[PDB]
């Protein structure tokens, strides 16, 4: 079903055509660092092939609604919770308008970022792919990396900012230079929030594990015109402020580490 950022396909109409997206537990939300619960002891995050660089297999799509990256390694997680390990599917992104201006689907205490870069998971001991997954609603991993304005370009971002660049038309699609995907997350991962959600846009499916990373990974403002040059269609416009609206906390309680 078509849907948009906004006009009459635009997130407060999406229920019309997916009816989980005006479920109960909804994402993104706005993260209150008071009521976040230290909770259980939990397993600090194990990365296992974050550190290798990426093939150059691996590949960028201009969706009209993100730019995704499609991975071609095996990368996995697990602790923080998450029932199981989990491998890395895709990367997707949302950010803002201009200058830095406010692009993230989460914020904590009310703060947004710049751009915020999601990347997703599913349990290949359950399935054999992340698209299977989704059919059956069964728990999907997430995770949001925010990115904050830096002074200097961040130089582990290059081969990201060199795909943007390439993929300006809708549906374009490229290949990527080798990145360390380790180094795309914040330099700490001991410090993050955990909840139960959705995807945030349609079908909206109420089975998403999210870590939610508490510090930012530095991105430049002259990285960032990349991102506010991409363009979408239906007509063309610049490809802005691409983020879902908060969604109600409800009876959901936040952890964090």
């Amino acid at each position: 079903p078509y849907w948009a950022y906004s006009g009459a396909y635009g997130p407060e109409h999406w229920v019309t055509s997916s009816v989980s997206c005006g479920g109960r537990h909804q994402s993104p939300i706005d993260i209150l660092d008071q009521y976040a619960r230290v909770g259980e002891e939990y397993q600090e995050l194990q990365l296992d092939g974050f550190d290798n660089e990426s093939s150059n297999k691996t590949w960028m799509k201009n969706t009209g609604k993100t730019v995704a990256i499609l991975l071609k390694d095996d990368y996995f997680v697990s602790g923080a919770g998450l029932p199981g390990r989990f491998k890395a599917e895709k990367v997707e992104f949302h950010w803002g308008h201009s200058n830095g201006s406010a692009g993230s689907e989460h914020s904590i205490n009310g703060r947004r970022f710049p751009v915020e870069m999601q990347i997703f998971f599913y349990n290949p001991d359950d399935f054999d792919s992340f698209q299977t997954a989704i059919s059956e609603n069964r728990i999907i991993g997430a995770m949001a990396i925010f990115f904050q304005v830096s002074p200097r370009d961040n130089s582990a971002l290059d081969p990201i900012i060199h795909g943007l660049k390439g993929v300006v038309h809708h549906e374009k699609e490229t290949f990527l230079d080798p990145f360390v995907l380790r180094d795309l997350l914040p330099a700490s991962l001991g410090s993050y929030y955990r909840y139960t959600g959705s995807l945030t846009t349609p079908p909206c499916s109420e089975i998403v594990e999210w870590i939610v990373f508490r510090r930012p990974v530095p991105i430049s403002y002259h990285q960032l015109e990349a991102f506010y040059s991409i363009f979408t269609t239906e007509s063309v416009e610049y490809l802005r402020n691409n983020f879902r609206p908060q969604q109600r906390l409800h009876d959901r309680v936040v952890s964090k580490s």
